[PDB]
């Protein structure tokens, strides 16, 4: 058992509705107004082909930028300097207002929600996960603190060999609805998390998407709100965004916090703007000045043993769901597979959003090219 | 085999991507920008509880209208007189701009798309279905004309006992993704349609949702466009709608034409406005004056043997995916289970939209109450 979870709608029974009951009362009143949450759906455009390149200023300093963006399968690219959009690019077939999957950049958004609750005193990072989710007792999350989840410093037996159906990464997807279910799989994401084990050691960084979903679960237990709603109330609704964001949900309606959020490039930039504004957004304060300061400061360097990151950023680290380069510019970034970045350049008070679709989720090749672009663009914003 | 179908994206292989391949190239470029079409997803509101009742004028003539709307589980109600919104109502929890499932009102939209193609001369209603979908040879659709599909005058062995998994109505849902698949079920909607049989007789009305999906299939074969896109190009994109509409899609990306469209009440009214404007919309002509005239004229009365309809509307009929009351006002309406109506009142140049969630899909009780409201509101618009 995974305990109490926020009802899909007021008064809903546990797990209701399902794909086989949404047409029945009392579920249908809610379902008829939110069918996309139950059945895959397509948009029928209200609007009646070519790449849009408005690199403006930085174009002079980076003449071959558009070609570099194409080479890195860029779908949407946007540079926000201060409160102004100084550069934009969208591939042919992708409109400026189209939404794009954020993959793990979603984690940085989740960490932000957790930070908001810490600022309210509803979550104490020093407390064990079990203080908020008792049902995680007996799992690898029995013992570690919420901060250790936030910094991903928990050793977990997490097979990353996706090709293997028995692997935790593929099992995670099947439990959440990102892949076809197999007989015996956990019923939902909550159940999947309870099956995770580890040797008990903590302190060393181990990137694991399950950590973010545990954070979302904690958010639900502390607020009583579905993660989908908490993400809106504590973050999205305060950004004065152009469009709603979306997030995939599993069979119980639990949002895939670790990587299922989609939004426009311009709106994602609003998240970066909030971070560079000390945690304040147009709709009010999202997180405390201290929270933002700690994110920019970085995590323990000694905990960061991922050569894939440190070979490029030797003094890099990770904290509160953000990757910290530790470079001379103090760059910090939300990162997602296939080329997604919510890159912060505090030196120039700028935010760089790059949403892509590399053929591969991760290769040294793509990252070298991607980081080269982000660093070059950041430097092009420097006063000269 | 069901033959050629519009690719999910340019150059896509048949049936690609699937829930298990969308993260792979070359599918991911498209999938990352349209994930809702693959995995159930929820909206994360950009906006930070009580029913909204603005019945205005008709309120004086119908004092207990709000109570009547509540009694019929009304979610959204809107009256458009001419080009003006003269009355509105939205239940607590449903915003004016929220979208609502249309159920079979979706059929009237599909019929409109077919009409647009008839006006272009790309579809001849007198031609047999097999002229456009040869793969339907050997099925109940082998012999009947496209017009007979439009008017639903084809005898089909269609078990309406949903509770029975072997029934065609439940099988239709499972084949399209509206319900959980069972071993042995057709792979997609196209395949399901090819399994349908009948005694060969035609001429008598038999309401069958499979007919509308055959129309959508014909639309795809004649245009080369996914039904989702054809619905936009030939109808939605010409309405100057406030929001995109949505439509559930099966595993191949085929829109559930018979009942999976969702849209706002105000935008649905734009469809009615187009009909009362002789087939013309703000973005251009949608269907011919003749098509609209034939819809308002009604179908053969003798073909209409559904007592559920004729007990209320003795001179009623059905044609081109619209229900024609044949009453003294010449009312015609798109109708969907659980209380959905796109009601046309040509006498007052008005359109009445009522989107609801009755606990039951259909009962004489609900229809009596629902029609009573639509007729009373129509009469309240008469000059006095
Ligand atoms: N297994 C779902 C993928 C989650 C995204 C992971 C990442 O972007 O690093
Ligand atoms: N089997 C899917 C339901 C389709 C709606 C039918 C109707 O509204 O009459």
């Amino acid at each position: 058992s995974t305990g109490q979870h926020p009802a899909r709608y007021p008064g809903a029974a546990a797990g209701e509705p399902t794909l086989d009951s949404w047409q029945e009362p009392p579920h249908n009143r809610w379902a008829f107004a939110h069918l996309g949450e139950m059945v895959p759906s397509a948009a029928v455009s209200r609007r009646p082909g070519h790449a849009l390149a408005r690199l403006g200023a930085i174009a002079a300093q980076l003449p071959d930028l558009e070609q570099r963006l194409e080479q890195t399968y860029t779908d949407a690219f946007l540079v926000l300097r201060g409160t102004e959009v100084v550069a934009e690019y969208y591939r042919a077939g992708f409109a400026p207002d189209d939404r794009h999957l954020l993959m793990a950049v979603s984690k940085s958004l989740c960490g932000t929600v957790v930070g908001a609750l810490v600022d309210e005193g509803r979550i104490d990072p020093a407390q064990p996960v079990t203080e908020y989710v008792p049902e995680l007792a007996g799992s690898v999350y029995d013992g570690p603190s919420v901060l250790q989840v936030l910094d991903m410093q928990i050793s977990i037996d997490y097979n990353e060999d996706y090709v293997d159906p028995a692997s935790e990464v593929q099992t995670h997807d099947r439990s959440a609805g990102w892949a076809t279910r197999r007989h015996g799989d956990p019923a939902d994401t909550y159940e999947f998390l309870t099956t995770l084990r580890g040797d008990g050691s903590t302190g060393e960084f181990q990137y694991c998407s399950a950590n973010t979903d545990v954070l979302a679960w904690i958010v639900e237990r502390v607020t009583g709100l579905r993660y989908v709603e908490a993400l809106s109330t504590y973050l999205w609704a305060k950004l004065d965004a152009d469009r709603d964001a979306t997030i995939t949900v599993d069979t119980t309606g639990f949002g895939f916090a670790n990587g299922g959020v989609s939004c426009t490039a311009r709106d994602l930039a609003r998240v970066g703007r909030m971070m560079l504004d000390g945690g304040v957004a147009p709709g009010g304060r999202v997180v405390s000045e201290d929270w933002v300061r700690r994110v920019l400061a970085g995590g323990s360097h000694e905990a960061m043993t991922d050569k894939g990151f440190t070979n490029t950023f030797p003094d890099g680290s990770y904290t509160r769901q953000w990757w910290c380069t530790g470079n001379e510019r103090g760059n910090v970034s939300g990162i997602g597979i296939h080329g997604q970045n919510l890159w912060l350049d505090p030196l120039t008070d700028s935010v760089i959003v790059k949403l892509s679709s590399w053929p591969d989720p991760y290769t040294e090749h793509w990252h070298r090219l991607q980081n080269g672009i982000l660093l070059d663009v950041s430097r092009a914003l420097d006063a000269v």
